[PDB]
This record gives structure tokens, sequence and C-alpha cells, in this order.
């Protein structure tokens, strides 16, 4: 292995410069199966890597795990191995009333409610997505025909207090995050997730291209629990979009 | 006499216009408006000069903001009250990357917030990001007229001198916070310096308004009078062509 | 010209070391007319410059515009040309019930609700006026006989949200500035304006003398819309004080 | 399941109130095997859970993954299920010249170079370990006879820039973290890891008991590559200490 | 004198490496009297210094005054003279309902509501007590038989607004501290005092050992017992010093 | 016996006094009070010593604050509760400008806030500014007795050592934040270092109380590190005469 965590060599990639980066290790195979000649490379901790082919060109699929810290490890080590373009796909909870479950969201930039992004750039630096990657995702969503929303995402280091959840062990939220959801809502923020602030900041400040797409599985203004059947269809919809976007970026 | 506090305009003056081009210089307002059909002056107060014109049978507004976030925030807020929903900024800039030449055109995706006024609308963690439709329109308009274009991040400062790390000043010193800042921005891939985009993009993105940013390079910090005039005409043609696609 | 923005040479000043700095470019001609031998020097962007004579000594009047950014340009370039003393004249809105419309205010120091001051000194540094300039303004106010208050001013980078105005397009104020006016009121702050924080900080941290005087045109506890008759008389009253103060500082 | 991520019910725990929380899902079986009646419960994403018995009392072992974010999900959902005491075991890189590879470190408190801790308490709040937990670990290390150091730990949201590593894709470190290692060294900080700031802050501010122990696999002042032989013995040493400390806290 | 403020030479210490550091200059004699052969060395400003014998070993008692600033002067100058272990004793106001007047509190670490700690380490650094010192204080509390609580302390640069007191001249508390007591209460913070954050931070970041113990004289949620509580706590800090010689 | 928590004073003890001179050293209180008519000792508790005197037929208070903002904030609050409305501080200082000499007098217009206590009264953006009437009286009194006076900005630190960039210490190190800080304040025109002005001026200006600050230079940091004990004695007596004369103008 040429790297500390992923368990991969330069030869394993076979000249790949683009990677799709989901959060769940168990979802890596499903994405790679949509492309040609899928093969397993490695699995260590939360990092599972598969290789595939797209229009005769090698492509990587690699899981990051939950959160900025493990995402920062995966992105750095993939960059060392030659990756220059990163496309993230994940699940999300919407905070706007007009956004429904099953909708697809493309992130232009993120609210930095994380710690890892500060290790690459000061807070004043924008957590902005690459223009070519964002274009490819919006065009891919229109190609397959989905309800799409484009805008700002709130990216939090926690699932609970940072997203103003009160049904917890303590039942309390620290002063800084008290009434924060209502503030983001008024500012036009679409949704909550946990990795995009880190990914977009670290790529934009290091000459790497990054894009972000997500499927809505819950709306915070309507309900609190997701549905099992609709989630699988929504995940399938978002996967098709990210693969189609990767096609345009090769 | 007036519906607003500073601009001196009524809703009737706009004639249903929802788009506005916002330069910094009051003197350059006439020049932009003359490129479009039926140009007419409306008001001239302080640093704010407003002109109305017609683009493809649709009314468009041109209004100067002056230098800096404070007066930009006054102009944008008062124009939004009058019915404007789309704002397109055009200005001059100094490039900090060696590959970007004088005469090049730059489109801003988002800005580094080295200003104060942006914080009056959203906390620092909120991204000073441009609208996707506006950015697309500006990029496609630049390709239409044929120009050397660079797309990326811009540093937006509340000063011209210390915040942009200039040492040829009265004091000859730069405060600790900004010492070595230019080298840091350069390493992070930041294209250029200007003085208004962070305020404009933050206030628009956090209030449901569409904003875009385009600039012409007149100097490179790592390295002519007539070349500055040609660069302005090149950039002005792009912002008008982009406005056509957004109507 | 020897400067980037103002369009002036060192010769145009003719040995001048003091400058009166208003905000409105249209007000420059009125202030210069009060002094002997007025002449137009330059007009570029928001910067209009006039040269006059006071007691046989050359004096400059130069507009800064609204806000710290353009003010920082004007002051720096004037300092390069030889100016060592700066006196600001402007309008203001009072936040104290005991201060009435028509009163004159002299600022000792300012609350830094701006960005430009930070480009010259860290936040812990006081935005304080020069003692000789402040004494000259107070004694000039007593010379003409006007109701004067001396104290602290809040200096904001915006006209609307930073001064807690809710009659706007969005009708919202960001968390940081919510309830800020009530806090400044309890702390004894007299008024709101938009330039003093930048001017006083940049001068005090660079060895330049600076003073600040203002006329109250509106009271926030009483009304919102100003007048026409009383505004003109207050602006004529305050201008007299700033010229009289310049006589003492020459 | 009673929770969102772990895939566990309250009855699965069988009355357990203590959990050992490693980072690596693969290390869970190895810790559980030291105790009586070890059995698998669930495996979802980076969260693997096993149940065992210690002196006739049920105990839980659950993986957190790398980083504060996934750690915060695991700790919260375990607290919902009845866990009140948390003991972390991990690997670390030492930054003091007097600490040898193979040594064991017990953390009294942590430097907060993370984001997640801020979602529970403001920066001024100490990321401090529980006194009873710290005592148990120190006495357990004395029991088996290991070389032990007790003190402060630096806890970072990144593996690379936040720990001032320069052998990377960019080869640069952001201004904030430039020269930071030398600063921590002078302040007597022992080591770098990635989860203790989150764990200790979130427990101390919510009435939960937490302790932290680690085995040194590399010294940053000596070499940059860990020895893949003594590492197995070091991790075996640290596991024995955490299990013996758990015995004392039942 | 070998120092700027304290008025002491290295010879005055007679080889002492441990110091008990109260806030009150008038309480220095009272603490020393519990040990053998106490003698006054110096009295300058708010710094009163006595030396005594404990189990045949010399021990220093030196007042710091109220607040981080004067504390930082005393600790630094004592370190120059050879002191390596510092044990603080004081009074406190509890903010938890379960802690009674007369109880004894041992601080593991402190909430940094002070300015002086920042002059030694950035805010992210923990104001944590030394493990050996904390252990000795807990064991000494059991030795005399007190009702003891161990945990986190809020350390403030003011007595009034920083501790959310509204019975003042202004009757107001700045926004930053409005509702702060309730927040600390929910986070399990035991009490308020004015020096621990400075002491613990400056010692932990400079290789010096420090411990903190206090007697509860008032409960914020709720003369006679005030003197008894102080006598109880002083006995503990001297007994703790015995185990650290 | 006492109307306050710390000072050990009743409102009746003040006899109608509204002005207080506030030094740092408890042992310097008697020296200032001896300059005025009918001096009497009221109380001595902790670092707080209080004397009462008469000035031009009007009662005046002298009360020590101790070193640092924390104890200063206690003294000021409890004196205000007893009716004091005007505060004048006197102390010793170390100059950081080459042109300021030992024996000079400094009057502070406003202070750089390198303290913690000031934040408990107003956010950092609020200026630590002195009262205009108090400042005017201090400058005029200095010219009255004839002294070399400088008016400007003071750096007010929560420590004596690292916050004032002293390296001759036990550790020999200064935290990143304050490394190179003295050179920065020097370039910005800051006159000197002391330890209480930021707290005093902020808390008074934000609560409707009048405050003034004056100090005597006993050391210059660019010239030396250890003050001459003979010159300190003379400078102290010089500064005390000014603060009493300034108090006369404000009654
Ligand atoms: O609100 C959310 N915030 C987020 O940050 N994310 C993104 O994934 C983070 C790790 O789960 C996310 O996705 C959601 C949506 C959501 C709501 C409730 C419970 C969720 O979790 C797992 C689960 C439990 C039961 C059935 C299906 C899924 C997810
Ligand atoms: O470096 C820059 N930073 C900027 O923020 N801007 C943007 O305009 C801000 C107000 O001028 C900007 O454009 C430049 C480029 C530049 C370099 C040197 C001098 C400049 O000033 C005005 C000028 C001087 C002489 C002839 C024409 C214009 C502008
Ligand atoms: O509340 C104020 N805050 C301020 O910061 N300033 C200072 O001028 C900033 C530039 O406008 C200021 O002056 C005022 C008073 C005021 C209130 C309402 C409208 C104002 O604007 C211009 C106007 C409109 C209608 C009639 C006369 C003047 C000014
Ligand atoms: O310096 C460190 N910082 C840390 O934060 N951690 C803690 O684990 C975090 C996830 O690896 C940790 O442990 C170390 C020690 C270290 C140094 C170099 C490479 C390392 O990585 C994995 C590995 C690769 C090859 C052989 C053994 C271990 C670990
Ligand atoms: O609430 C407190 N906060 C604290 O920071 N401290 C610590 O001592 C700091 C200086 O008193 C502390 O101890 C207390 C307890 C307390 C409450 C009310 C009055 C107090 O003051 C002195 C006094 C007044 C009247 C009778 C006896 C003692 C002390
Ligand atoms: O540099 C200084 N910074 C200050 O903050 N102060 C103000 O007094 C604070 C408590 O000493 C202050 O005064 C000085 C001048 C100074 C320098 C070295 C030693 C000093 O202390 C007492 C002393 C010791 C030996 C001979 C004479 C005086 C005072
Ligand atoms: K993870
Ligand atoms: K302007
Ligand atoms: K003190």
């Amino acid at each position: 292995s040429d790297v500390f965590h992923l368990g991969l060599t330069k030869n394993d990639l076979q000249g790949a410069t683009l990677a799709i980066v989901p959060g769940d290790p168990d979802r890596v195979e499903k994405i790679a199966a949509l492309m040609d000649k899928p093969v397993k490379l490695a699995s260590h901790r939360e990092f599972t890597t598969w290789r595939a082919e797209l229009d005769g060109k090698p492509v990587i699929v690699c899981s990051t795990g939950i959160g900025g810290p493990s995402t920062s490890i995966a992105v750095e080590e993939l960059a060392q191995l030659g990756i220059r373009t990163f496309l993230r796909i994940g699940t999300t909870g919407a905070i706007q009333p007009h956004i429904n479950v099953g909708d697809v969201l493309v992130t232009t930039a993120s609210v930095r409610l994380d710690g890892a992004s500060l290790h690459f750039a000061p807070l004043e630096f924008p957590a902005v997505a690459d223009f070519e990657c964002t274009t490819a995702l919006v065009e891919a969503a229109k190609s397959i025909g989905a309800t799409t929303h484009v805008g700002v995402t709130a990216s939090s280091d926690t699932f609970y207090p940072g997203q103003e959840r009160y049904d917890t062990y303590s039942g309390r939220v620290v002063r800084h995050f008290k009434g924060s959801m209502e503030e983001w809502q008024a500012m036009g923020v679409m949704n909550y997730e946990m990795e995009s602030a880190t990914l977009l900041t670290m790529c934009a400040s290091q000459g790497l291209r990054a894009g972000m797409v997500a499927g809505v599985i819950v709306n915070r203004t309507q309900q609190e629990i997701p549905n099992a059947e609709t989630m699988k269809q929504t995940e399938s919809h978002a996967v098709k979009i990210v693969v189609e976007a990767a096609r345009r970026l090769l």
C-alpha cells in the first residue's frame, strides 16, 4: 500500500482521475455495478474501494464514512493516488416546506458547521462546489427527469444538536445552536447533511474539482421518521444522476 | 418625490423592471445604458446614479453602488423594495495568479469574506455564493463574444491597501492579521482582489435574490491606459449579453 | 496625479496639513464657500476635492462617501499628499430620549460595527478620537451656542440591519444584531452613523489626528422619517462648528 | 431497533450501563473475547456492537469510527439505550521525546481541535475526563505493569494538516496550524489523536462518565512510520488495561 | 529580594517546593498555624508570605489576592524561587441544588471565563488540574470526613455580572452572560469562583503541578457556618500537602 | 457595620462623597489622603483599604483596587452602590515609546483591551474610553503644576509577564498570540503598559459613570527593565499632586 488507510497502490487505479465518494461502505458495490467491469480493490475500516469502467475509462468508487474527519482522510489519500475529481452522493433531510421526499438536491455551496474545513482554510473562505461538476449534475438530473432544487446546504459535525434535534438523552441544545434551524430556513437553506463543508472546502482550496448531490428521505417540517420503501427508490434515482454526471466529466 | 431614502426613485420609474446592472463608478453608468435601446436618466444623488434602458423590448435598470459594501448594501436593498430581483455586478480587478493576464475576464462563483457588511446579513460560516443561473449566463455570454475567461474564487476586501497587502503607503505597514495573506490566498487558488462581491453575494443569497459577478483584469500583482479602456468595453459587452439570457 | 483615486498632486494642496472630510460630494462646495478663496481641484467617482483659505492658511475639503471602504481610500491618499489632521462632518440618528432633533454631538470614541477598522488594528484597539481635535470641537460648539452632548457613537457598516431597522424587503435582522439597539441604549451610546469607526481607528493607529462632529436629524425613539426645514438649519449649524474648530487646530 | 443508526433495542443490552468504545469495527470482537460469554449484536455502517459479561455483569463493546461526528452518533444512541460509563481505547502518535513506542497514555483532558465538541459546550468549557474513570485506568496500568504517562492530549479533526504533516498532496499547512506542534510540545501535550475532545466534552456536559487510554505506536520526533510488529503487542497491552479498568467501574 | 513583587529571596524558602495559595492575605497566618514553627517572611501589596514546617519539611503559604492577574504574578515569582507544586484554597457559591452549605468541592477542571489564562494558552487548551494533586485532595477530604463533590468549576473575572448577579448599580447583565448560569447548571457545573482558570491553565502549560479545593458558604438556588466551613476546608488542604511532600 | 460584601463600609461612612481616587496599592492610600484635609481611616479588608478626607470643604474617598481588573471591578461596583459617581485612577507604568522618558506623566484617552473583566460589561467592539471632563481636568492639572505630559492610548494587560512580552521568566516562552505584540503596539503609537485601565474605563463608560486615568513613568522598556527606586519615589509624589488637583476641578 502506498497510503496509510485505504490500502491501495497507484497501479490499482489503472489511471483513474475521477472518484464517486458515498458515505456507506455497503453502498459502494451497488454504485459500481451500474458501470462496466466492476471489481473490488480493498476494504479497511469505513473505507471500501471498488474500480469500474465508464466509456472505456477507469473510475473509482470509495466510501468515506460519516463526518468530515474520515472524509478528509479518504480524499487526501485518493488525491495522492491521482484522483482530481470528486463526486459525492448521499441522503438528506430537507428543511424547506416546498421540497418533498424523493426530490433531488444539488449543492452550490455549504454553511460551514464543521471543524475539519478550518484545517484547510479560515472560515471566511467559501465552501463552494466546482462550476463544471455542478453543471454536470444539474444537466444529469434534467436528463433522467427528476424534481431538482439548486442552492445552499447546511453541513453539520453532529446529527442531533447541530441539526436542532430535541428528542435526545439530554433534551437540550447548546446556546449557539438554539433557534439555528429557523435562521437557516429564513436564509433559504435547503437541507442538512454531514460531509459537504469539509469536502468542498478542502477541494476548492487545493485545486481539486468537487460536486455534491443528495436524495431527500425526510422533511423536518412535515415528519421525523423516514419511509423504508421510498428511501430505496430515492437512492436509486440519485445514483443514476451521479453516474451520468461522471460520464460528462471524463 | 421618492419612495426610498437614498436613491430618489419611485416604483413607476422602473416600469416593471426586475433586473439591474450594478457598476461601482457613477460615470460609467451612461456608457453601459447607451449600449441598450432607449436610454434615459432618472436620478443622481450622492454616489448613486440611475439610468433606465430597454433590452429586447424589456426594461432594464443601471445603478451605481459606489466603492465598498456599505453603500452597495444601501443600493441593493432600496432597489429590491422597488421590485428588482436580479443583480449583475461589473467592475475592475487586480489578478493575483501568474497565469491570468491583463485583458482577461473573470467570473466569480463565490467570495472570501474580508468585509464587514456581509456579517450584517449572515454569520461568517454562510458562503458568499453566486446564483447558479447568473453564473451560467455570464460564462455563456463570455464564450459568445470570445474572451479569455477564468472561473473561480475571489477575495473581497473592505480596503484597497492593507487588506490587499499593499506596502507602498503612508505607514508602510500591514496589520498582523493581513501579513502574508496574499501568499495564502494565492496557494488556495484565489484569482483576484475586489471590494464589493462579498457583501452583494451574501446579502442576495440569504434573502432570495439572484446575483452574479463579472470583472475585467487591468493589472497583475505578480508582474497601460488604453488597454484598460478596451478591457472595460470587453467586459461590458458580456454583462449586457448575460442580461439578455436572464430576462 | 500622484495618487490612485483622488486625482491630485502634492502641489495642489500648497502646503496644507488639515482637511475637512464630509460624506456627500454635493456638500463640499457649500463648506468651501464659507472660507476665503474657494477653488475646484478634482472630481472623480465619489471623491470631490476643493481648496480654500483660512486665516491665510490653505485648507482642503474632500468627500469620503458612505462607509469605511471609500473613507479608507480618501484618508490614506490625503495622508500621502501631506494631510495630518482630519475633521469629519455628517448627519446622524439619535437613540437616546434626552437628545433632541437639532442637537450637536461630539464623538469621543466609537463602537466598531465595521470591517475596515480591522484592516488597521485588531478589535481590542479603541476607536478613539484625538484629544486636541475633540477639545476644539466642544469649545467651538460653545462659541456659537448650541445644545451639545459628548460621548460614544455606534458606527455600522449598514444603514438597515446593523441599525436594527425592520421596515425592509426581508423584514428580518440577523441574530447578532437582534436586540442590539436596546443594548447600546443601556450602555449610554448616543447615536448611529457609518464612518467614524474606520476614520478614528486608522488615524489613531498611524499617528494622525482625527475629530468627529454630527447634527441630529432624526430620533429613533420618536419617529423614523426626518424633516426638511429643521434638517437644513441643523446642517448649517454643524458646519459652522467644524470650521471654527479648524481655526483652533491650525 | 430503538435507535436510528446502531440497530439495537434496550432489551439487547440486558441491563448494561458500561461500554468500551474503540474506533475500528474489526477490533470489537477482539476486546469482547477477553470477557465472558461474548456475542454479536449488530453491524451497520461503521458501528459494530458486541455484548459480553464481566464479573457476572453485562458489558457492551461498540465501534465509533474515525472522528468526532460518528463518535457523537454512537455515544448519544448508546446513552438512549442506558449506557452511563464510556471507556475509549485507541492508537496514538506521541510528540514528546521522552515518551517511547509501546508506552501507555492516560488522558486527563484534551485540547479541542475538533468541531463536534462545540455542538455540546462552548470552547471555554474543559474537555475533561471523569475522575473515577481516570483513576481506574491509572491503577489498571499499574496492575499489569506498564510504562505510563498521564496528561493532556491534542484532539484533531484531521490526520494530516491538524497534526502538522507536510508529506501530502498539497505540501502546505493553513496559517492557523503552522507551527502548532511546537507550541503543543512546549505546553507539555503528550500526543495526537482524533476523537477524545468530542467524547470528553459531550460526556462531561451531559452527566456521563468518560475515560481515555491509548498505546503509542509512533514517536513524531523519532520516526514517521509505525513498526508492524510491536504494534500488535502494544494494542494487546492497552486492551488488557481497558478491560481491567472496566472491572473496577462496575 | 530576588523577585519584583513578593519581596523574597531563594534563601527565605529554605528548600521548599510546595506552596499553599489562598486569596486572602488576612487568612495566611490562620493556615500556617496548623503547621509547625510558622514565621512571617514578607508582606507587600496583597502578597503576604509565611513559612512553616510540615512533617519536618518546609512549606510556603502565600496570598494571591482576588483575580487571575495578581494570581499570575504570585505563581510566576514563586516558580522563580523554586516552588513546583501549588495548592489553592478558597470560598465558593454553589449553583447545583444538591450541594449544601458546608460541603467541600474539588475541581478537576475549570470553565475559562477569565482573561489571564489566554496569556498562557489559547482557549481550546483545557484548564485541568494535576492528577496527583486532585488525588491527594480527595483522599484528604475522606481523612477528616467531609461531604465532598468532585467536578467542573466556572471561573469568572467578575463577582457580579459574570456570575449573573442583578442586584447592582446598573441592574443589567451584558448579552454574552445573560442566561449563562442556567446553561452552566444544565452542563453540571458545580460552582463559581474567580482564580482557578488562571492558576490551572498557567501551571498545566508550564510543567507545574496544581490543585484546587473550596468550601461552600452559599447556594445560589437556595457568619456562623461561614467560619466553620473555612476551618473544614483549610484542614483538608494542609492534609493534602502532607501526601505531596 | 457594612452595606457591601467586600469593602466593609456603610453609606454613612462616606458622608455624602461622590468622588473617589482609586490607586492599586493598599499601602499608597495613606499617602494620597495625607495631602488633603482631615484624613481618617475607615476600613482595611483583603486588598481594599479605604480612607476619607476633605477637599475644599467637600468629602472625598481614597480606596485601593488591587492589581488587576477582577478586584477593580469589585471595588468600583461597591463604591457606586454607596454613591460614588466619579472615579480617578493613579498608578505606575512602563513606557514602550523611545521619546517618553522616566519621570513623565501620561493621561489615557482610551485603552487597548487585553483583559477579561471588560468583556463582562461590554462586547470587545465597545471602546475603553475615558470621560471627557475627567481627561480635561487631568491634562489641565498637569500643566498647572508643570510636568512633561503625553496624551494617548494605553495597553491594559491581564498579566505582568507574557502579556507585556517579558521573556526573563521561569518558562522563557510567550504564547503565540502575544509573540511580537509589543512591536505592533509600538508601531500603532501606544504609549505604555499597565493592568487596570481597560476594566475601569469600559465598566464606567457603559454604566453612566465618569472615569479618568493618569500614570507616572518609572521605567522605559526600550532603555531598561529594572526601575530606579529613587526616581520612582519622586515620580509617585509628582503624580499624586496631579490627581488631587484634578479632583478639585471636578467637585
Ligand atoms: O436529517 C438528516 N440529517 C443528515 O445529516 N442526514 C445525512 O446522513 C447522516 C448520517 O445518517 C440524513 O440522511 C437525514 C435524514 C434522516 C432523518 C431521520 C433518521 C435518519 O436515519 C437512519 C434511518 C433510520 C430509520 C430508517 C431509515 C434511515 C435520517
Ligand atoms: O488591485 C486592485 N484592487 C481592487 O480592489 N480593484 C477594484 O476597484 C476598487 C476601487 O478602485 C482594482 O481595480 C485593482 C487594480 C488596480 C491597480 C492599481 C491601481 C488601481 O486604481 C485606480 C486607477 C489608477 C490609475 C489609472 C486608472 C485607475 C487599480
Ligand atoms: O438613522 C440614521 N443613521 C445613519 O447612519 N445616518 C448617517 O448617514 C448615513 C448615510 O445615509 C443618518 O443620517 C440617519 C438618519 C436618517 C433616517 C432616515 C432616512 C435618512 O436618509 C436620507 C433622507 C431621506 C429623506 C429625507 C431627508 C434625508 C437618514
Ligand atoms: O499520528 C497519529 N495520529 C493519530 O491521530 N492517530 C490515531 O488514529 C487515527 C486514525 O488513523 C494515530 O494512530 C497516529 C499514529 C500513526 C502514524 C503514521 C501512520 C498511521 O497509520 C495507519 C497505519 C499504516 C501502516 C502501518 C501501521 C498503521 C498512524
Ligand atoms: O458567590 C460567590 N462567588 C465567588 O466568586 N466567590 C469567591 O470569592 C471571590 C471574592 O469574594 C464566593 O466566595 C462566593 C460566595 C459569596 C456570596 C455572597 C457574598 C460573598 O462575599 C463576602 C462576604 C459578605 C458578607 C458576609 C461574609 C462574606 C461571597
Ligand atoms: O512594566 C510595567 N508594567 C505594569 O503593568 N506596571 C504597573 O504595575 C502593575 C503591578 O506591578 C508597571 O509599574 C511597570 C513598570 C515596572 C517594571 C519592572 C518592575 C516593576 O515593579 C516593582 C518594582 C520592583 C523593583 C524596583 C522598583 C519597582 C515595575
Ligand atoms: K467515520
Ligand atoms: K462609497
Ligand atoms: K488583586
